[PDB]
């Protein structure tokens, strides 16, 4: 029907739901809701009927036609400003699962390395981000980004490749009856950062980036 991305974007809570377990509505956003429902078998469509659910809901703030820079300020403050804050607690409360927990059998071990390496990724792209690209938007350099953008999309495919083995190593971050509190708490800050990581990359490459080399 619509792009993943604009689907996100337009309905004001489209985008839990939109994720359920696995839609990629993110750095593939301009993909089709039909190809997202083709290769990963869905219902034919009545994805419609749940996105038609809550489209009655009013109208926020349409991030399409809002200015790039309070684009990006959105971005530094909501999305990048967490994640500083949420990956260095998890890589904390990974290392005691794995140490507390690891006579059980689903103790998700090695998840405080994936972790850290999500956060060193991160962190480099963030600060690239915020010193090289997004200052040179706010400029108005938006149609010479080109280099600069491609080169953040694939630190992009990057961090994904990173989430993809967290999933993974948690069992689709799905804790088992055995999870305690610093166990099930754990699973949810993960949950936590998925949902603000994948709108974080939806609003930067489906509505910053192609606006910005769009001179608008
Ligand atoms: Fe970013």
């Amino acid at each position: 029907d619509q792009p993943l991305g604009e689907l996100a974007l337009s309905i004001p809570r489209a985008s839990a739901l939109f994720r359920k377990y696995d839609m990629d509505y993110a750095a593939g956003g301009k993909q089709t809701l039909a190809r997202a429902a083709a290769r990963k078998e869905l219902d034919v469509e009545v994805i419609e009927a749940e996105l038609a659910k809550l489209a009655e809901q009013p109208i926020e703030k349409d991030w399409r036609s809002a200015p790039l820079a309070e684009i990006i300020d959105h971005i530094i403050v909501r999305y990048h400003d967490r994640h500083r804050e949420q990956l260095p607690e998890l890589i904390l409360q990974a290392t005691k699962v794995e140490r507390v927990h690891a006579d059980k059998p689903s103790v998700p071990k090695g998840l405080t390395k994936y972790l850290t390496m999500l956060h060193e990724e991160l962190s480099s792209h963030m600060m690239k981000e915020e010193q090289i690209l997004f200052p040179m938007i706010k400029q108005g350099m938006g149609s010479q980004a080109m280099g600069p953008i491609s080169v953040m999309e694939s630190l992009h495919d990057e961090a994904g490749e990173l989430l993809e083995v967290i999933k993974h190593t948690t069992n689709n971050v799905t804790p088992p009856p055995e999870a305690c509190t610093t166990w099930k708490a754990m699973y949810n800050g993960i949950n936590e950062l998925i949902d603000d990581l994948m709108d974080h990359i939806s609003l930067e490459n489906n509505v910053l980036f192609p606006r910005a080399l769009a001179g608008e």
